[PDB]
RNA sequence: UAUCUGGUUGAUCCUGCCAGUAGUCAUAUGCUUGUCUCAAAGAUUAAGCCAUGCAUGUCUAAGUAUAAGCAAUUUAUACAGUGAAACUGCGAAUGGCUCAUUAAAUCAGUUAUCGUUUAUUUGAUAGUUCCUUUACUACAUGGUAUAACUGUGGUAAUUCUAGAGC
RNA sequence: UAGUGGCCUACCAUGGUUUCAACGGGUAACGGGGAAUAAGGGUUCGAUUCCGGAGAGGGAGCCUGAGAAACGGCUACCACAUC
RNA sequence: GGUCUUGUAAUUGGAAUGAGUACAAUGUAAAUACCUUAACGAGGAACAAUUGGAGGGCAAGUCUGGUGCCAGCAGCCGCGGUAAUUCCAGCUCCAAUAGCGUAUAUUAAAGUUGUUGCAGUUAAAAAGCUCGUAGUUGAACUUUGGGCCCGGUUGGCCGGUCGGAUUUCCAACGGGGCCUUUCCUUCUGGCUAACCAGGACUUUUACUUUGAAAAAAUUAGAGUGUUCAAAGCAGGCGUAUUGCUCGAAUAUAUUAGCAUGGAAUAAUAGAAUAGGACGUUUGGUUCUAUUUUGUUGGUUUCUAGGACCAUCGUAAUGAUUAAUAGGGACGGUCGGGGGCAUCAGUAUUCAAUUGUCAGAGGUGAAAUUCUUGGAUUUAUUGAAGACUAACUACUGCGAAAGCAUUUGCCAAGGACGUUUUCAUUAAUCAAGAACGAAAGUUAGGGGAUCGAAGAUGAUCAGAUACCGUCGUAGUCUUAACCAUAAACUAUGCCGACUAGGGAUCGGGUGGUGUUUUUUUAAUGACCCACUCGGCACCUUACGAGAAAUCAAAGUCUUUGGGUUCUGGGGGGAGUAUGGUCGCAAGGCUGAAACUUAAAGGAAUUGACGGAAGGGCACCACCAGGAGUGGAGCCUGCGGCUUAAUUUGACUCAACACGGGG
RNA sequence: GCCCUUUGUACACACCGCCCGUCGCUAGUACCGAUUGAAUGGCUUAGUGAGGCCUCAGGAUCUGCUUAGAGAUCUCAGAGCGGAGAAUUUGGACAAACUUGGUCAUUUAGAGGAACUAAAAGUCGUAACAAGGUUUCCGUAGGUGAACCUGCGGAAGGAUCAUUA
């Protein structure tokens, strides 16, 4: 009735708003706060392979002066349950030897506090300590409190001595900057103030690492409780975003498993109504049955340009013999008418980084010497007009589609299927993390090499979904690494990360550009400054990572060898290619309108019979070949212009190459 | 130091808005940052919430010493120079912070108290006190009550205190 | 009451304020010198080192005392919240 | 010939230094630093100043590459489609400089808040017109001119001081003692009015002038070498011989409050009864004790100090005006002014009689109706309404809406004349109240006229749907509303003056003034003059306005005669919402959310026409000739076919083939 | 047909229905909210009202003076009276607060409606089909696919050369 909003002196009364935002700030101290399965993970790995942490969970802690000290033991524990008394909390400290840099990037999802080593005595490397940085960093770092450790630096200089810490403090800043000071072991406070950090100070939160369901590997067992499966006995302070009954368990590096059931030490089977344990997707082969492109490639007359161009020109063959001796060009169809290794990287790597520009420039150029084909390599598939406006497709019936291709879960959209799959996990989230849980892992006999039980050795374990068991075909954005100038062919296989974890994927790289009518390229190569487009068929990790593709070597300090960094775009199926091809046409004058071009066709039938193709000039002067005789190949059309021996009478190949799946590589 | 400029029309003669510009003991903030003297600095936005430590206690010739406490006894058997604790007195109503309230309220300038209280400070001020000073008197000075001292204890824990003897 | 007084109280009178704006409402309102100004006037701000007022999270209430409706004083309620 | 320089000069040339490290001690409660201080650390690679721009506002290239709508660039405009000054970069340059940007907020320019100091004819804005209260203002009058001197200040011929007035001649600026009715008072001890007590003022508020209160800190400024400063109120000087000695101003802060003149302005009015002053007067009323009485209290007077009746002696005994401001009376006019009856008109259509004997009706073509039981052009009598047609305007009036023929009736008004009466009774206007076109709103009268809607015929495409015919209500009135107009002269109402005019109409006057005839200028009306009322016009525009135009849309930047209501860019929007007034429809008051670089006013210059004139052309038309138009080929191409069956623009095209048969 | 051109006189570009509109979908947000949860309160209706302070009282107790029970400054019942005086209870007024009614609400959580918004995409009508109005108003009354039209009043914000004694 009465719009009357007025007589807001009980504008106060809404400080009843303020009160939600008192309930904005209570239910975020569930989680958190106490003993009974919060406990959290702080793992420190310093810049320099000295400072040891045994002297910083000692030295540091010679003002805590509680019982830290004594576990603080050769036995290594690393499961560091020591209750302060001061500010009431149960702690752990994985200490890691400095080698082990498989785990240090791989525990890092549970691990919310991360401590650099920071230490003027080892200039920070360039190929192990600022390479650490940009490992550390460019996965996401969860909280970075610096803390200088020196004991050994305090007496450097005596005539104002500050340098060994303002050079410490900046380097915090040159490329984390999140902290303003960086703490000297010589003030008193300052080793409680890490369990003000732990207790008072809630850390800050990663995109992608807190999206799913992520649990502890504390210990694990050998058990036999199949043919070939066992159970696993794992402590684990779970922090997932909500598991459910129907999720599964991942151990990393090995496989893709399940439970037996998931109880409380309430009972959660492992229930019907779930994903068998397939890997592509096993409605996948009945989906090789969608016909939607039978584009037989040589029972046709005319590519697929009617969608307003062509009428075809028939050539209906009605041959009749040659007789008498002698013929030229002319007088055979009227003579009886009855009418009725490190080598070969310097051998090699002349071409093979050289033939980068055989993707840009001359993409599927059919190259002309007297002894080269026409017909015969490029020729098994359309040649529509243009990038930007064209019509390419994503299932054709071929035996050029790979296996999990024509075998996929076909990822719908990866934006319009992520707020199904994510929301799968926003929904369905029944399991309760932030507690303690004692589950029956079914775990197989054939996968027990490599999982150990880690007091003084690194491992974990992660977590599934439902559909994350099925898998997809996936399409990347990349950069070039920075500092990192040298490039790489892109047909080949890379070890992809979009995250951590590790696969020999067979990518192909596209150009990164802002793509209105989202039709790509099969560039075969890569460019060295702009951004790249990845396709490939991955077993898929669906929480738009920044991606790391490398080389599975220990080369460096590092032991990757990190090729560029990017992002996951998408899982897409209709996220489609077409490769380009530019031809040559070299004037031979300088004409007014028919333009003689020759070092333009070689052979009568690869003359006569290719006299289909849209004539366009790289100035852009479309248009279509009228006629042409030459040999050693002219052509007569009607362009805007003049034409010079430097211009590119281009021709079109607009062919589609298909794409390659991956590789689990973990070792 | 009483400056204005650009935008409607094809244009001689021609109105009202917008944008630019300069200050800010206005804030915030980007980039850069070497000296000298300075120097604000948790108001808004939460008159919202706090670990921890400190911020108010105090004694001289001149109120109460048997510390068993000590220094030298050296000037003394009544005491006498120092002096813990404790009684007593004064202080703790000043300072410091914050600005939510509050619109004839506060406050500001001017009034008034022939209508009122005032530790302190400063100045002046009790022959009559046995109310019978015709006395049951001790004014050569009359009584209790107690802390600390002590020595037996309980409390989960507080600057909790109990029982007796001085 | 320290004291004037509707400050109450007991009987009386029917008054008092106002379009010279009563009363009611809002204030991102603590009031006074300051600031940005700069032909002059006008404009907007003033939590803030000084003066005066108010409060010790919000309302009550009382002791000691010359002085407090005191909170690094006390009792109770209300909102919190420690071992 | 280079004494001197502008830079090219990277060839120089040694001397020279701080930020930074340091003994040293000061410095400080203890330390840092900072004035101090020896040792050590510079050459351009040194020990290197960044930040924003580089199309206009807005200095600074149209330099060169990649870029040619692809991003770009844009606070507002403006470019890039390929000659980019405006794109990415390279240069290079421009500013401020350990400092430059950016975001919002305020101030300024911003006469866009206007008291100073805007704007309403058309750009947003004057309302429908009167009556009216509060408020805001409000007509004119009250002691001039001159003498006696005092000389505070200046002119200088004086110069006697040689930057200055002291003997001082000529005039000039000031207030006082006093005086030409200029009362400037009375009251007397100090007293023989200089000034101090004493009784009244030639009235009280508004106004203003000088004090006082206005805390210190801020704002303005001596002085001070804190090294200048920002600061700070500090400090300076010798024989340092044992000390000497300057300071730490003032300016300011209205109302309100408290003291005195000033003698206008505005206010308030005396003395219209003269029941009043000059009453220095007299019986009588309230009186009376500082008293003297005799020391102190019941009983008294004369008596110091006020008032009036009986009562009259006193000087000059009280009526500021009749307004080119209003209100009355009375007078002749005036009168399509308003109102109440009567009343006439050309006739109108409707109704009848009567006369009649086969078409009219519209529109651009057309389509809708009456009648041989009588059409329509004839002849005669009524109901209703309308308006008084022409005379009807350089009109006359009325608050506005409005009103045009007579006669009687009813007041007022307008004008004009007056040597009549009120003597400021006054202007507008918050609130409040009358009236109110057309239309519309309830209850009635007629029901003649046409006629929003509607019922019919239309009638062909949207030459365009303008046509035509009947029509409830309505138009006309009665008892009442409503409260709307381009209700507009697009201009609120009372003031001032100016132009310049020939007429008007309402009044007043009569020329040795001209004619019918009261008898040269009578009834009436005139030429020449003159006055105030209403309606108008056009001039040069002095003044404006931006401009059309305006004698007021003036006397406004040379800004203020009084008072009332509106407007702040365009929209959104007179919309929502709420308060009202009405039975209603609506009327009165009135936003934001959002969006904009515009909306608007008057004014002008000449392309294109679906404007065509004349020419004048037989490279066009009529009279026909030659003759195509049906065909074989030279001569010349567009089409098939090619290793080759080549090729293009000028009078510029359907052509020359470019001497190419 | 074009020259001398005249002249409507820019159309200074004279105004309007009039052309990216329907069905079935993609998402983004206006709004209301028929509905219960708040969230705490303005206002006030009602029954309770902690608390200290003052009073009507009460009197654990310890005491003392004096007459006191017993020995030359003696307690073994005291007895009046006096002093201080810790509980409980009367009343008072001050009174934070509970138990409550409607109401105004807000920020809100479901709950349901009509919608609009984008280069928005398959769609046949006005994409993909062609013309027509070409006095402008104001008040007021009516019809309206539309500027327009009609009724009564009004206006110019509209284009007057000539004959006159």
């Amino acid at each position: 009735p009465d719009k009357q909003v007025s007589k807001l002196q009980r504008k106060n009364k809404a400080k009843q708003l303020r009160a939600q935002r008192i309930l904005d700030s209570i239910e975020n101290r569930k989680l958190f706060e106490g003993k009974n399965g919060a406990a959290k993970i702080i793992t420190i790995v310093p810049l320099v392979n000295d400072l040891d942490p045994l002297d910083i969970l000692y030295k540091l802690l010679k003002c805590a002066d509680d019982e830290g000290i004594m576990v603080q033991e050769v036995d290594s524990k690393r499961i560091f349950n020591v209750h302060i008394k001061k500010f009431k909390s149960n702690l752990k400290i994985i200490i890691p030897d400095m080698t082990n840099f498989l785990n240090i990037l791989d525990c890092a999802k549970v691990a919310d506090f991360v401590v650099f080593g920071l230490s003027g005595v080892q200039e920070v490397d360039e190929e192990f300590g600022e390479q650490i940085i940009r490992a550390l960093e460019l996965q996401g770092i969860a909280s970075y409190i610096g803390v200088i450790s020196n004991l050994s630096a305090v007496h450097e200089k005596e005539k104002f001595q500050l340098d060994v810490k303002q050079s410490l403090e900046s380097y915090f800043k040159h490329f984390f900057p999140s902290e303003e000071r960086v703490y000297n072991l010589e003030k008193n406070s300052d080793a409680l103030n890490v369990l003000r950090t732990l207790c008072q100070r809630l850390p800050r939160s990663i995109n992608w690492r807190d999206n799913r369901g992520y649990v502890v590997a504390d210990f694990v067992d050998f058990v036999e409780t199949s043919p070939d499966s066992g159970d696993l006995v794992i402590e684990g302070t779970v922090r997932g975003i909500g598991f459910n009954a129907n999720r599964l368990v991942h151990i990393p590096d090995f496989g893709d498993f399940q439970l037996n059931k998931i109880e409380k030490i309430t009972v959660f089977e492992s229930n019907m109504n779930r994903d068998t344990l397939d890997e592509y997707a096993p409605e996948g082969t009945e989906d090789w049955s969608d016909y939607d492109e039978d584009f037989e490639y040589d029972g046709l007359t005319t590519a697929r340009y009617d969608d307003h161009g062509f009428l075809p020109g028939r050539e209906q063959t009605s041959k009749k013999a040659a007789v008498p001796k002698g013929t030229s060009d002319y007088q055979a169809k009227w003579y009886l008418d009855d009418v009725i290794s490190p080598e070969e990287e310097e051998r090699q790597l002349r071409e093979f980084r050289d033939m980068e520009k055989e993707d840009r420039e001359f993409p599927d150029e059919i190259e002309l010497e007297p002894s080269e084909s026409a017909i015969e390599r490029l020729k098994r598939y359309r040649g529509l007009k243009n990038l930007y406006n064209c019509d390419w497709q994503v299932d054709e019936k071929d035996p050029s589609s790979p296996a999990e291709w024509k075998r996929l879960l076909r990822i719908g959209n990866y934006k319009n299927t992520k707020n199904r799959i994510i929301k799968e996990t926003k929904n369905e989230a029944q399991a309760i993390a932030g507690d303690r849980i004692r589950m029956f892992i079914r775990f197989p006999k054939f996968l027990l090499e490599k999982i150990q039980d880690p007091k003084q050795l690194l491992f974990a374990v992660y977590g599934l979904l439902l559909h994350e068991h099925k898998n997809a075909v996936v399409n990347f954005s990349l950069q070039r690494w920075e500092q990192y100038d040298k490039p790489v062919p892109s047909q080949e296989p890379i070890v992809v990360q979009y995250g951590v974890r590790r696969y020999t994927i067979q990518p192909l790289f596209s150009q990164g550009s802002n793509s209105p009518n989202n039709v790509h390229k099969y560039e075969r190569f890569l460019h060295p400054d702009t951004v790249s487009v990845a396709t490939c068929i991955a077993p898929v990790d669906f929480t738009q990572s920044p991606a790391i593709f490398f080389k599975p070597s220990p080369t460096d300090a590092k032991n990757i060898e990190l090729i560029g960094h990017g992002t996951f775009l998408n899982a897409d199926h209709s996220r489609i290619l077409a490769k380009r091809a530019i031809l040559t046409g070299h004037p031979f004058r300088f004409h007014k309108t028919v333009v003689t071009v020759r070092y333009m066709f070689f052979r009568p039938e690869d003359v006569e019979w290719f006299k289909s193709i849209p004539l366009f000039t790289k100035s852009g002067r479309s248009g279509f070949i009228k006629e042409s005789l030459g040999t050693h190949g002219y052509f007569k059309a009607t362009f805007d212009g003049k034409l010079s021996a430097q211009d590119v009478v281009a021709m079109s190949l607009y062919k589609r190459m298909w794409p390659m799946p991956s590789l689990p590589w973990n070792g």
